[PDB]
């Protein structure tokens, strides 16, 4: 019919930075990547789709702009793959395709994401499609893959050149460890560098930490991951996830030319995060970088309001900025009483985040109803 469909973003806690071989065009990965999918409340992409025969073109629109479908390759290899995979009936049919965000604008979230999988999915039930979700949503964006499921999900490499076996799959749902909660401390972003597209193929071929990473690391935290997420042990998930961020920041710093996504206030976040745990003595919070300079953190819902409150001590931020799918979480922040020991833990001047998201655990892509069409009649 006319199908509209939302999608939330994820974020990776093991990193996709760079595609093998034969996978530039197939979107097939040099390893394996693991994420945790958000809330799409308050933030997500949505697009609606209308299947046409009185149109002699397909159309895109994005953010209220049309734009020129022959001039976007990605949307074309999606299209291409959708139409080899319908009913005859429906192969030959046109679609007008229009897809907008409520991200806030200059955030830099990683919006492209949760837009070519909320777009997968339009299009999959437009035209009744056998292919997946996550197969379709990879064409367009690898991260997209991802957010084709609810919980901790796994994008599998696979070893087909075909791509048939490059798949998310969910690895936990988001019921089962529903006290872990993600937030996004947003950044003023770096002097603009390369794409994630072409920066993470510019890492493949000079950064001289690419092959150890491919070969022995990822493998290991997938495990290492895989075991902390099934039994609930934050500590380690934690570890993982700064690991992972580190590697990554730092594959981008030995790449040539070098490449660089984080800010002073993406590291003094960095060392806060470190000298609260440090405090603290034990890991109650995990910082991770995604190419850029914002900084996602992972907490149990027990330890958020202290964290919050102590990151409030170093980058006061108004809350009208800020941005909680749980209410009464964000009441318990308020009424917070920090303690000395975790005032001043770093030396870094005192400015506002752009903005802090909290999400639980998310659910995945939402179809919704005609009255929600971004299409009209």
């Amino acid at each position: 019919q006319c199908v509209t469909v939302e999608a939330p973003i994820n974020i990776a806690f093991i990193k996709y930075w760079g595609k093998r071989e034969g996978g530039e065009t197939l979107i097939l990965p040099t390893n394996d990547s693991f994420s945790i999918t958000l809330s799409a409340s308050p933030f997500r992409s949505k697009t609606s789709v209308e299947l046409r025969d009185d149109i002699e073109t397909d159309t895109l629109r994005l953010n209220g702009t049309e734009v020129d479908v022959g001039k976007t390759p990605r949307v074309q290899s999606m299209l291409l793959h959708l139409r080899s995979t319908c009913p005859e009936e429906l192969k030959n049919k046109k679609v007008n395709i229009v897809s907008e965000n409520n991200f806030p604008t200059a955030a830099g979230m990683a919006s492209s994401a949760s837009g070519y999988c909320a777009m997968s999915a339009a299009l999959i039930r437009a035209f009744k499609s056998t292919t997946n979700v996550s197969m379709l949503a990879r064409l367009g964006s690898g991260s997209a893959c991802r957010s084709a499921f609810g919980g901790f999900v796994i994008w599998n490499k696979g070893e087909k050149p075909d791509g048939s076996d490059c798949v998310a799959t969910q690895f936990v749902d988001e019921t089962h460890w529903p006290e872990i909660q993600v937030m996004c401390a947003v950044l003023k972003g770096a002097q603009k560098d390369v794409s994630s597209t072409k920066g993470m193929q510019q890492s493949l071929k000079t950064s001289p930490l690419m092959k150890k990473r491919i070969s022995e690391t990822v493998p290991e935290r997938m495990k290492i991951a895989s075991r902390a997420i099934k039994a609930r042990d934050f500590a380690t998930f934690a570890e993982i996830a700064m690991l992972e961020s580190d590697d990554l920041q730092e594959i981008c710093a030995t790449t040539e030319p070098k490449i660089t996504y984080a800010t002073e206030d993406s590291y003094a976040m960095i060392r806060l995060v470190k000298a609260y745990n440090a405090k603290k003595g034990r890991t109650a919070l995990a910082y991770t970088f995604d190419a850029g300079a914002n900084c996602f953190l992972f907490v149990l819902k027990e330890d958020l309001p202290e964290a919050v409150a102590m990151l409030m001590e170093h980058f006061p931020t108004p809350f009208e900025k800020f941005f909680f799918g749980d209410r009464e979480l964000l009441e318990k922040v308020k009424v917070v009483s920090l303690p000395d020991e975790y005032k001043k833990l770093i030396d870094h001047p005192k400015k506002p985040f752009e903005m802090l998201l909290q999400s639980p655990v998310g659910c995945g892509v939402k179809y919704l109803g005609p009255s929600e069409s971004l299409i009209p009649p």
